């Protein structure tokens, strides 16, 4: 898999973000997590955890995986990168994201996530708590 490189246009929640790439707008889901929505429980912290990890990079990163780029609603599929550091992977750590939607062929970092999400687990982080 290999970063290629996009701009913040807008935050938006835990995790979808409106991003530039190859110089078009484009709203990007997360690959293999899932925040809970705004609404929810978490919600809000999740948003807040993406929100500021976008805004706070000198540099962000798209890494798209092997299989669907796109999904049913145009979202962009990727691994997001805020300043070398997924965001994807941060969320779980944190405990404000689940391993989710691991579907076969898009899921190249499944186990580097899931540790992820042993370890806030562990630590009984935010939704573990
Ligand atoms: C993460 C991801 C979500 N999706 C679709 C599945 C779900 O369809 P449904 O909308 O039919 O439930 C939806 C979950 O996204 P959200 O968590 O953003 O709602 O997005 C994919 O198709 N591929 C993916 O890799
Ligand atoms: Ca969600």
């Amino acid at each position: 898999l290999h970063k290629e490189p996009a701009t913040l246009i807008k935050a938006i929640d835990g995790d979808t973000d409106k991003l530039m790439y190859k110089g078009q707008p484009m709203t990007f889901r997360l690959l293999l997590v899932d925040t809970p929505e705004f609404n929810e429980k978490y919600g809000p912290e999740a948003s807040a955890f993406t929100k500021k990890m976008h805004e706070n990079a000198k540099k962000i990163e798209v890494e798209f995986d092997k299989g669907q780029r796109t999904d049913k609603y145009g979202r962009g599929l990727a691994y997001i990168y805020a300043d070398g550091k997924m965001v994807n992977e941060a969320l779980v750590r944190q405990g404000l994201a689940k391993v989710a939607y691991v579907y076969k062929g898009n899921n190249t970092h499944e186990q580097l996530l899931r540790k992820a999400e042993a370890q806030a687990k562990k630590e009984k982080l935010n939704i573990w708590s």
